[PDB]
């Protein structure tokens, strides 16, 4: 398991490997970096660890052990 680029660090390296919910920005002269996407969220098949409050509307940090890592799920 490897880590991802830190927010507001440097996108020049790799934009496709910035981070979760991050995207490359466009600047005039100043070096552009990864930024938080507006309205960004998660699905019922995405990890919830760390983003227990980032998932989409209706989703929640689902605690599943034995099959896979901690993922998100819709209201119950």
């Amino acid at each position: 398991s490897n880590e991802c680029i830190r927010k507001w660090l440097s996108c020049v390296d790799r934009k496709n490997d910035c981070c979760e919910g991050l995207e490359c920005y466009k600047r005039r002269h100043s070096f552009e970096v990864c930024v938080p996407i507006p309205g960004f969220c998660l699905v019922k098949w995405k990890q919830c660890d760390g983003r227990e409050r980032d998932c989409c509307a209706g989703l929640e940090c689902w605690k599943r052990s034995g099959n896979k890592s901690s993922v998100c799920a819709p209201i119950t």
